[PDB]
């Protein structure tokens, strides 16, 4: 194919003229259109020359015509004819393309391969980013935002060239863009003055983020200068607002450092940063004086330095990010103390009694940590996560006490069990046939199946140590407290994810899909499953060796009711084997064909679904990169379950390699300078779009795959006559916005931006992963 291609090739030194019309074409070309004219030179270098084209056989090369005429026969007869300046073989930089139609040549081509091509994009991007994030690591402005928060602000970098002599930025101009040199070196005037040099590393306009004032200096390029550049626009949109975001991040990182509010939710320590006064104070100012304090109990220093006394003595000095208060917080009636003073003009975060009991849940501190504490471990268990939050709030109160001395059995081997236990202090022996399993601790659990089933107990549980606390909360509260259709998953889920199957007590009743899936039987049980059957020879074949490790990988970390769980793998001499449980509710595609174009509330049920998946995949750095209905059942209940990890990958930085299906991959997949979780938030519109209008929004009627990545990359989205909704239009359009940094679900909030857009306002969040919604179809 491309053996041939390299017979004609010839080491011809590109002139100038020829780094020009190179140049040229690349600009008026699909996936380069948008490229530095820094990274259409690097790229034009790369160009090989050939004397002498492609037939209807798999190509890798895209040609630029230098010098003769080549007839392009599109079903074996002459269709046109191209001449210097064309180029062809477009379709070769995306993807291994079957070609056009034949290219015989009439009487000096220009070329590269897709490896070659895809690889530069990929090494100047990865170089891009890894730059602009160590210069953003010596921006003192931004030392206060997270690693995530200063990723995302990294993406957020645009470059900027300019020739020796050209203005950055005048004195009187109004910018709100900080500039980072690069390359080269600027002159800083005030007042038309020569003040000094700028030069690589140097960074200017860290005011103009900040605030709204004119430029204090006159900064122009003394040789070529190459900038990274933030706007305060794009900032806005993907932090919100940097000083607020900052000084959350400092009262946050403070609170997560205190012994007291260590052991607290991440909302609530967001509610108290977020509802904290925030005050400034002169120097040499007494700020707090013993009695003469009231409702103030905590302070976190934003900004300078203040002085911490007990009378006259000297206890330390509290700079940015340290506190004081922990014994106030936690005896709320006791006199203050303590005196704090400022060394200099400061910004102080006061936490008052008011802003405690409205954050904290409860006018009782003691109360609100035994509350939060017993929550931090039912929420972190299947069984009660996905419950509500009034159903959560109900099974926390419901928790009582009782005791146990050194040798007591808690638990019995082989008796009835109804009670769920969480340890408050000690230690427990699990004991099954005798046999020490393991030792449990303060806040371990065990018994949860008593929930479930009426069954014999499996192991004892004996009491390690005396004066051991549980918390218990029996079964007939917990099954007041869940409704039917929750139980009737859990009761389900729980009992064939737990069995221990061999692949000799399976056997097959019929085939689902074609390796194979098959649908088998556990003989002993009769619990149904699917058994995925992938081909040892066909995976050592496609060199798919460390892709299938990554698949079982992702596959069996999933623990989601709406994502298909895995039971175990097998493997034997010809097969790798994966057993799940058995979706009986049909395809999602059975679903929208009975129900047509779905109302707002059959829409904000799967897409809703589906957000809930995908938000729990990106929470653990996996993007799933193949989001279609395609790959997505019903379950008996007409509940969602994504199945298809194939695709999926851990996100190690950037993702480069183009997968999924043409009609959902997203803009900044195709164009190959690197993407992350956000392709799976343009599918999310893709599938809204569907769900609503009917057809796909890009390529809907194309069979060429280049014609759907074109339709992609500068296609017109437009409504169907029938869609008028302001609020379903608003989403699409925020969902599918080309650019992923503008995208909503795409900055600081996450998912939050698409679970409070208008399009969901009258939607139970709580009620759809607690199964209490009606959806759109049963079986
Ligand atoms: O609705 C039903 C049925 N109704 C009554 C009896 S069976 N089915 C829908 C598809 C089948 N259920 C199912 N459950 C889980 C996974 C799979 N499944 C299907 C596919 C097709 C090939 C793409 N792939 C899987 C699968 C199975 C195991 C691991 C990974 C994926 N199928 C049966």
């Amino acid at each position: 194919e491309d053996s041939l291609m390299e017979d004609h090739l010839e080491l011809r030194e590109k002139l100038s003229e020829d780094i020009d019309m190179i140049k040229t074409s690349l600009k008026n070309n699909l996936v380069c259109s948008t490229l530095n004219d820094n990274e259409i030179l690097t790229l034009s270098n790369y160009m090989q020359f050939f004397v002498f084209i492609k037939q209807g056989e798999k190509g890798s090369y895209f040609f630029i015509i230098n010098s003769g005429k080549f007839d392009v026969y599109v079903n074996d007869k002459k269709v046109k004819t191209m001449g210097k300046g064309s180029s062809f073989g477009e379709a070769a930089l995306i993807h291994n393309t079957q070609r056009s139609a034949t290219i015989i040549a009439e009487t000096t081509l220009w070329g590269v391969q897709r490896s070659t091509f895809r690889a530069t994009l990929k090494q100047l991007s990865n170089r891009n980013f890894n730059e602009n994030r160590t210069f953003i690591d010596s921006v003192s402005v931004f030392d206060m935002l997270t690693e995530a928060q200063k990723n995302m602000i990294t993406n957020a970098c645009v470059i900027q060239n300019f020739k020796s002599g050209e203005t950055i930025v005048k004195q009187g101009d109004y910018g709100d863009v900080l500039y980072i040199l690069k390359e080269g070196k600027a002159t800083v005037y005030i007042n038309d003055e020569e003040i000094r040099v700028l030069e690589k590393g140097s960074y200017f306009g860290e005011r103009a983020l900040l605030y709204d004032e004119p430029r204090s200096a006159t900064i122009i390029a003394k040789e070529p200068t190459a900038c990274a550049s933030i706007c305060r626009k794009l900032l806005n949109i993907v932090l919100g607002n940097l000083q607020v975001v900052l000084f959350r991040n400092i009262m946050t990182e403070a609170l997560q450092q205190s012994e007291i509010f260590k052991q607290f939710s991440g909302d609530q320590l967001n509610d108290l940063a977020d509802t904290a006064i925030v005050r400034d104070y002169p120097a040499n100012y007494n700020i707090l004086h013993k009695d003469k304090v009231k409702s103030v109990k905590y302070i976190i220093v934003l900004e300078g330095k203040v002085e911490l006394f007990l009378d006259d003595t000297s206890i330390g000095i509290l700079s940015r990010g340290m506190s004081f208060g922990d014994q106030y917080v936690l005896n709320q009636k006791q006199p203050f103390k303590h005196t704090i003073k400022s060394l200099e003009v400061c910004k102080i975060a006061l936490i008052t009694e008011t802003c405690l009991a409205d954050c904290l849940g409860n006018n009782n501190i003691d109360a609100s940590i035994d509350y939060n504490n017993k929550k931090s471990i039912i929420k972190k268990m299947y069984i009660f996560r996905y419950l509500t939050d009034k159903q959560c709030n109900l099974l926390i109160e419901a928790f009582r006490t009782t005791r146990y001395e050194e040798g007591d059995y808690i638990i019995q081997e082989g008796e009835v069990g109804s009670r769920f236990y969480i340890i408050k202090n000690g230690e427990v022996e699990i004991v099954k046939n005798k046999k020490r399993l393991r030792t449990l601790g303060k806040n371990d659990y065990f018994g949860e199946r008593a929930l479930l089933y009426d069954e014999p107990r499996t192991a004892s549980v004996i009491s390690k140590v005396n004066n051991v606390e549980c918390w218990f909360v029996d079964k007939s509260v917990f099954l007041q407290i869940i409704q039917g259709p929750m139980l009737a998953h859990l009761e389900e889920r729980i009992k064939m994810q737990d069995t221990k199957v061999e692949m000799d007590e399976l056997e097959t009743e019929r085939i689902i899909g074609r390796g194979t899936v098959k649908l088998v039987h556990h003989k002993p049980t009769k619990i149904r499953y699917a058994l995925k059957c992938v081909s040892k020879r066909s995976i050592i074949n496609l060199n798919q060796q460390n892709n299938i490790k990554l698949e079982r990988e992702i596959t069996a970390e999933n623990d989601h009711p709406f994502i298909i769980r895995l039971v175990r793998t097998f493997k034997d001499s010809k097969y790798f084997y994966f057993l799940t449980e058995l979706v009986t509710g049909g395809e999602l595609y059975d679903a929208i064909r009975k129900l047509g174009l779905l109302s707002k509330s059959q829409a904000q049920f799967y897409l809703g679904s589906i957000i809930l998946a995908i938000e729990y995949l990106h929470e653990r750095n996996i993007v799933y990169r193949d989001l279609k209905p395609e790959n997505i059942l019903l379950d008996k209940q007409g509940y969602v379950k994504l199945i298809d990890f194939g695709c999926a990958k851990k996100v190690q930085g950037r993702a480069y390699t183009l997968v999924g299906t043409p009609h959902y991959m997203a803009p900044e997949v195709i164009l190959g300078k690197g993407y992350g979780c956000t392709v799976d938030i343009w599918a999310l519109g893709i599938c809204l779009y569907e769900f609503i209008c009917g057809p796909l929004p890009f390529g809907n009627d194309e069979e060429d795959q280049l014609e759907i990545f074109r339709d992609i990359l500068t296609g017109q989205l437009t409504f169907p006559d029938y869609v008028t909704d302001t609020d379903s239009i608003n989403l699409m359009k925020r969902l599918l916005c080309r650019l992923p940094q503008g995208r909503i679900g795409c900055s600081i909030n996450g998912f939050k931006d698409i679970k409070d857009h208008p399009f969901f306002s009258n939607f139970n969040w709580d009620k759809l992963a607690g199964r209490l919604l009606d959806p759109p179809l049963v079986s």
